[PDB]
C-alpha cells in the first residue's frame, strides 16, 4: 500500500506532528524537522531531523526565514534519506516565523522532486501578530505553492471565529490540526479498503498532482437526510482559505451500511457539485461497511480552482 509521511517544519509543525501522534494515526511514518534542538528534544517522532545546527547552533532562526531556508538547503540530503521510498508526503508548517517559512517550502520540493505526491497545510499568522509576521508568511505561502502538488491554507485568525472568550488556545489548536489530520485519515481509509465502487491511490494522484489550492474534508451524519447534512459537513469551511466554492475536480467516498441508497448518493453529490458551482469533474467512490447501521460518511478532496473558469 501507497507509503504515507506527515513532515512537521519548525515549531507549528512540530506540534501538529505531536498532537497528530497523540490523537493516533495508523500507517502514517511523522518526521520532525527544526533548527530548534530543544523542541526536537520533545517530539514524539519517529524521525527527527536538526538543520542548519551551524548556522543556528541548536536554536531556532529568530524569526528569519532566509536562516530556515539555508538551513533546510544546508541538511538536503539527510531530508531526501528520511522521505526515500515515500509515495505521498504532506508537510505542515506555520507560516510568518523563520524555519516553517523558509524550510518547509525547500522540504516540499525535495518531496516531490524525489516523486511523492506533495500537499502542504500550513497555516498564516494572527493579525496580532502584526504586519511583518504576515508580510514573511505570505512569501512563505507564494514560496510554498510553487513547491507542492496542493496547498492547504488555515489562517489562523478564523480561529478567533470558533472560539468564546474563554476556549483554551490549546483547543483551537486542535481544531485547526483536524484539517490536515482527517485529510490523512481519509486517503489512509480509501487506499485500504476495496470499495464497491472501487478508488484508490490513482485517483487520488489524479484530483491533486499539480494542482494548486485544495479542499479536504470529512462529514459524518445519522437519520433522515443524513446524506445531504454528511456532504454539508464534508466542505464547510470555517477555518480554511479555500472554500469549495469554484472547484473542478473532486474526488467523493461515500461510506455507509447496507443502507446507503443510490437516492442519498446522488443527494451528496448534488450538495458537493452545486456548492462548486462550477462544471465539476467528480471521481465518485462508494464502500459499504456492514457493521455501520445508519451512520454515513463523505469525504471530498477538491482541487481545480485555479483551472478557467467555464462558461
Ligand atoms: N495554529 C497554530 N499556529 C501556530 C502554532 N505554533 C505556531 N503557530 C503559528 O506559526 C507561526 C510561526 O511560528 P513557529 O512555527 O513557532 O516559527 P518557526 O519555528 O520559526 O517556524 C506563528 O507566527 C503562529 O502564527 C500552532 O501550534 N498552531
Amino acid at each position: 500500500l501507497a507509503t504515507l509521511k506527515v513532515i512537521g517544519v519548525g515549531g507549528g509543525g512540530n506540534n501538529a506532528v505531536n498532537r497528530m501522534i497523540d490523537h493516533g494515526m495508523n500507517n502514517v511514518e511523522f518526521i520532525a524537522i527544526n533548527t530548534d534542538g530543544q523542541a526536537l528534544n520533545l517530539s514524539k517522532a519517529e524521525s527527527k531531523i536538526q538543520i542548519g545546527e551551524k548556522l543556528t547552533r541548536g536554536l531556532g532562526a529568530g524569526a528569519n526565514p532566509e536562516i530556515g531556508k539555508k538551513a533546510a538547503e544546508e541538511s538536503r540530503e539527510q531530508i531526501e534519506d528520511a522521505i526515500q521510498g515515500a509515495d505521498m508526503v504532506f508537510v505542515t508548517a506555520g507560516m510568518g516565523g523563520g524555519t516553517g517559512t523558509g524550510a518547509a517550502p525547500v522540504v516540499a520540493k525535495i518531496a516531490k522532486e524525489m516523486g511523492a505526491l506533495t500537499v502542504g497545510v500550513v497555516t498564516r499568522p494572527f493579525g496580532f501578530e502584526g504586519r511583518k509576521r504576515q508580510t514573511q508568511a505570505a512569501a512563505g505561502v507564494e514560496s510554498m505553492k510553487a513547491a507542492v502538488d496542493t496547498l492547504i491554507v488555515i489562517p489562523n485568525d478564523r480561529l478567533l471565529d470558533i472560539v468564546d472568550k474563554s476556549t483554551p488556545m490549546m483547543e483551537a489548536f486542535k481544531e485547526a490540526d483536524n484539517v490536515l489530520r482527517q485529510g490523512v485519515q481519509g486517503i489512509s481509509d480509501l487506499i485500504a479498503v476495496s470499495g464497491e465502487v472501487n478508488l484508490d491511490f490513482a485517483d487520488v494522484k489524479t484530483i491533486m498532482s499539480n494542482q494548486g489550492s485544495a479542499l479536504m474534508g470529512i462529514g459524518v451524519s445519522s437519520g433522515e437526510n443524513r446524506a445531504v447534512e454528511a456532504a454539508k459537513k464534508a466542505i464547510s469551511s470555517p477555518l480554511l482559505e479555500t472554500s469549495i466554492v469554484g472547484a473542478q475536480g473532486v474526488l467523493m467516498n461515500i461510506t455507509g451500511g447496507e443502507s446507503l441508497s443510490l437516492f442519498e448518493a446522488q443527494e451528496a453529490a448534488d450538495i458537493v457539485q452545486d456548492a462548486a458551482d462550477e462544471d465539476v469533474n467528480m471521481i465518485f467512490g462508494t464502500v459499504i461497511n456492514p457493521e455501520l447501521q445508519d451512520e454515513i460518511v463523505v469525504t471530498v478532496i477538491a482541487t481545480g480552482f485555479e483551472d478557467k473558469p467555464s462558461s
